[PDB]
């Protein structure tokens, strides 16, 4: 079978729509999510035109084998969606309304900044390449795009599903593609975060403290060095649920900062030892009474201006 | 081919059956479950009626290629259902006796705020999208739903599969689409729970408690520390076996409070060795004396208000 | 195609055989187990008999899709056994010997309770839906039924492959099914538990009876919680290797029982303690001795207890 | 089609060669390794045979459908191989050169009671069944067996890839079963073992000798019981990377050896600290400065006698 | 079909070009990646050639089925790659052009010697068997070699996409093969590496040298041995990361090392006890003392000389 013929020197437009069924499993560490939808394709063929009055039906139902019926693909995928055709339905005049269900591993990348706190974008890109006979270009049926009510991504917030109207059309290969952008707008559920993370880290880095409470050398190390222990764990539990980015998040700086508060707690907790040892208990006094403020205080304030550097 | 005619304009009932052989791999992370199960479909079909006299036949089978047989898709699965067509049987007057052996993994969310003494229900959504000749609607034949005895869900009670007879009938791709609810009921076996995380996680934090019967230092700092690390351990452990949600959930709040008390526990160890060493043991006595009776106390009653409110 | 005609009213025997080529993969967590065998009926349809003088050949071969062959399905299977045909040989008389290679991921469940010396019956379930024309019954032909010596199955003691000859016919779905029970009994290999699980934890649990004597209650405080945190490593460890159990398993409770021994360590240690510091060393000098032949007597009682309750 | 028709009555000599492109992934926890190799196939078939002269061409090329193929199956693989068919070429006499291109994940099992300084032989059988026309025998043709220079198996040596020239020829379901044996021979790198697990073991083991040094007790405690920890790790991660076997492995025997250095060594410092309470502080001296001798000693010994035993 | 025909004696030029799309999943641990790509082939068929005039077509388009197309493989994959044919186009000289999308897991070696600094190159080899009617050599088509803007390899800097222009020619199963290598530059994100796991390895390392500032043994023995057991916890992560390599790895050799300081850190700590108890408190003082210069003055230098050494 061949493409369509044109009237002029027209290109075929071919009108998309995407209709999400189910959406899960989105990987963070491979920047991976599947989907399960609904894609549908509409195109005018002239050669498929009818007479109601004469053929009696209203529409003609086609199997895809006995038309022509343009190769849409998806840019982003990992491997060829798995797609199952519905229905195929021409019109009088000759307009093709395909249907069909597919299931695909996308391939859109994530932005780990603002780490649980973030929000993202997922793409589905839809392309197709142009035939010797005609160029064909992509287009937005606006009603033909949505998701289903049901539809849930664990761990996360569906915000919206639309798509860029105006295609991305290139040469590709010396052939002119055309490139559509849906775009799938979610934002994380960071609750789980704070008690399970933040809450049960800042009271082990609060443990530490207590330290500036405490004359007894033996305790103060056992205090410290612990809780700097419990910190390395939550650091490595953290690092697993996330791919290794080339710049920092936000988790990621707080964790790394809190190293150099156990750092400075020990050397503290050196000094003050020393000093008592050398019988200066008074400039040892000093300093552990200078450190349970400048600790809180150096702790809050490098916490604001993280926080206003990352948001 | 196309779908059997209206006498009227009536729709076409699909009468549906869903009949499980295994259960198997709820996935409590995924909010998944593997199924394999028979399905069966029954439907009128005039142009295939017969007269058994003139036959000879009772009944005529046929390959699914042969006749027409409604496009029943699976809402909620994950991938295509692998299905095979055990038997399709027309009787005399056209009635249509479908059979096929399916198997998919089915993705139905779950509710983890009473883990791990929660009951679940799991959905298998069928669905039909009507075509352009006649509507379809399904229907439930209860006499072909069921499931077999040695169906067994690992760490799972199987307590009820039935369906909700009355469809849910809606548009979809401006065309009517008739969906099905088939629920299986289940209630998970917290029993291991008990011996491997409820009791040894109560165990180490009354270790922890004896460091109000003990006046050195050194020692208590050992006790509640190491402890509250073992605690860190459980609430790990914990938190791999469940996905991240936007609530808290039952073992989640009992495994959070709990680091309020080894908070508390700290605080009070280091007020008792500050007040020693300040050389007053007098009031460092009150304090520990105190703890002894309120840190169980507190325990106790935070716990009952908490299985009010979970219960 | 049809199914052989009766001579009279009788049924068709379809004679069965399963040959065990290579037997892996046995997920203790999953109940289930890889299995790669042959596949072996015979059944007689006189459509197929043929003179040997006029035809030249003893025997005819056919492939799958020229003549009948019984729908036979695997009940316990995951997804549909892959299976590729050896050969068909039709005999003068009608009488076909298939033969195809197989594998499948069977869900046979385990029972735990004597974990890790238990002994457990694997199941593969073979099944045949008797169609309109005629009944179909399974049978075992005992000489097409054995395992490779070579078959080996990883940390497992292969015992026996053998067939419940009498299948159970009943209805399924309002048709007759002739069901046949293939056992393979299996035995653990507990040998590995010893070095690497039971004898670490019993080093452990005596290394935290050297408390009794020693008066150093810093000392005591670091043996008892210190040894109590890596039993809490190995109750982890263990309780990975298995599923989530409604049933104490042998192991299980073993370790559970352990987690007494610790709690009351904890609790003779701060008894003396308090005692010493109260002026009483007498009273004090008098439990720990005691504890010193308590604990091994009452540990080892306890054991005699649990193994004549479990075997 | 049928086999090729006997002179007299001698078997068909199929030979056969394997060449290896890639091999990966030895799983040792599994007893598995994946191949990506071509087969080669060659027997006369007289029916075949051509007059050069006559026919112009020195070889015809047939497609698989075109003539009778031997079915060559492999025994030990996991599922069905993947095969592409490169070229059949046939020769003026008729003799067949088959060739294709396969990968399997092939099952042969492994001796761990030298790991980490452990050598295989991996195997890869392959086996054709007689049909009833005539028997058949498989042959190894030496230059069509090999392997690429650039095939590596990750953390393996590999030292040859030859094939056991004479078939087992035996009975299979009442047919002649001819089987071939090829041979991958490897060596472990034991080369990682080293700075990763040994020497870390060693230097631990060592730290907790240091207690024969001191006269602290709550130091000793300290120094015995945390490598004693660490040891526990050691002997985890291990375990981890190996399969429950039922005898002992090298790795394993030094790992639990080790633990009863540990034990020992509680004990040396529970007799020094009650000795030293107990006013005996000459007999503590005696045994604290034997056991720097005894200790190293001991190990040495112990370990030249496992050496021994396991190589 | 069969190959074109040589006018002369010449070798077909099948001449080639893979443009990467999609670029993902590095294994580290099984040196495998995965890619999505065009193949795009260049060959002349005489026997296809047309006059544009008669014809009235420019270019004829064929379905794969209706011309012969070179049998294309590529070496390292681990199984055969998934393609689809985007298109087959036929110039009037007889030229042909295809087109294919193609989904594979590359199996490509990794050095990691400088890892995490290191730098790979990855490759596909595409290679061509010679029939017997015409030897075929592959050849680059270098304006049909290029790779997506928006390819991205998480953790990895994408440097270059090329090819080797000259084929290696060689004999393979007696028939002459043309592969082809297209190399893939890549530099890892190293960045990661310094906040997570060597800034923290270094703090807790210099925590252990505050034991040459404190003269308590029992304090000492705390912070030499806690810290060790965190050395080995980031010994454990990162050897996760990364396969058994046959030599030392530069986070390997640094890893290793930091064991030895640990160890004469233990060492130091012993013979000062030993030396204060044995009443020689100025001979302790004066290696206490050398410890602070020595043990970071040898650390700095032994990483300058690794680092030479490695880089
Ligand atoms: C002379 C002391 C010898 C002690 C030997 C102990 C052997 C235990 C063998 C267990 C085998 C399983 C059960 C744990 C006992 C701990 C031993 C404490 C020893 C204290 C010694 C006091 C000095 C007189
Ligand atoms: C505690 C410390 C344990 C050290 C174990 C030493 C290794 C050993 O003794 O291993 C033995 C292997 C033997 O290699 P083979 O070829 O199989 O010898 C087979 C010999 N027959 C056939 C005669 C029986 O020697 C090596 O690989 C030596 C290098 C490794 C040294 C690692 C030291 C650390
Ligand atoms: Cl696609
Ligand atoms: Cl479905
Ligand atoms: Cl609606
Ligand atoms: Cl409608
Ligand atoms: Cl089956
Ligand atoms: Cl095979
Ligand atoms: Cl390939
Ligand atoms: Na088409
Ligand atoms: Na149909
Ligand atoms: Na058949
Ligand atoms: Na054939
Ligand atoms: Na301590
Ligand atoms: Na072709």
């Amino acid at each position: 079978v061949s493409p369509p013929p044109p009237i002029a020197d027209e290109p075929l437009t071919v009108n998309t729509g995407i209709y999400l069924i189910e959406c899960y499993s989105l990987d963070d560490k491979a920047e991976t999510f599947k989907v399960n939808a609904f894609l549908s394709l509409s195109w005018k063929d002239r050669r498929l035109a009818f007479d109601p009055v004469r053929s009696g039906v209203r529409v003609k139902t086609y199997e895809p084998e006995a038309i022509w019926i343009p190769e849409i693909r998806f840019v982003n995928v990992e491997n060829a969606r798995d797609a199952d055709v519905v229905d195929i339905s021409v019109s009088p005049d000759g307009t093709v309304q395909y249907l069909e269900r597919f299931s695909a591993r996308v391939l859109s990348p994530l932005d780990f900044r603002r780490y649980p706190f973030d929000s993202q974008t997922l793409h589905i890109y839809l392309i197709v390449r142009s035939v010797d006979t005609r160029n064909i270009v992509l287009a937005v049926d606006l009603e033909k795009v949505g998701k289903n009510d049901d539809v849930f991504l664990t761990g996360w917030d569906i915000e919206s599903f639309t798509a860029v109207v105006k295609p991305a059309n290139f040469a590709l290969e010396d052939r002119l593609a055309s490139k559509l952008d849906y775009q799938l707008r979610i934002s994380r559920q960071y609750f789980s975060y704070i008690p399970n993370i933040i809450l049960p880290m800042l009271f082990i880095l609060f443990i530490s403290w207590t330290a500036f409470w405490s004359t007894s050398y033996e305790a103060n190390v056992t205090l410290v060095v612990s809780t700097l222990i419990a910190h390395i764990a939550f650091n490595i539990l953290v690092e697993t649920n996330l791919p290794k980015t080339p710049y920092m998040t936000y988790t990621g700086a707080i964790i790394f900062m809190i190293y150099l508060f156990y750092f400075v707690a020990v050397i503290e907790v050196t000094v003050q030892h020393y000093l008592k040892v050398e019988s200066q208990p008074a400039r040892a006094a000093s300093i552990t009474r200078a450190s349970r403020i400048a600790f809180p205080v150096v702790f809050l304030l490098a916490n604001i201006i993280l926080a206003f550097l990352f948001f």
